[PDB]
């Protein structure tokens, strides 16, 4: 799931 949250933190943070 960090495909997911971890590419959103890399994709918004």
């Amino acid at each position: 799931l960090r495909h997911y949250l971890n590419l959103l933190t890399r994709q918004r943070y």
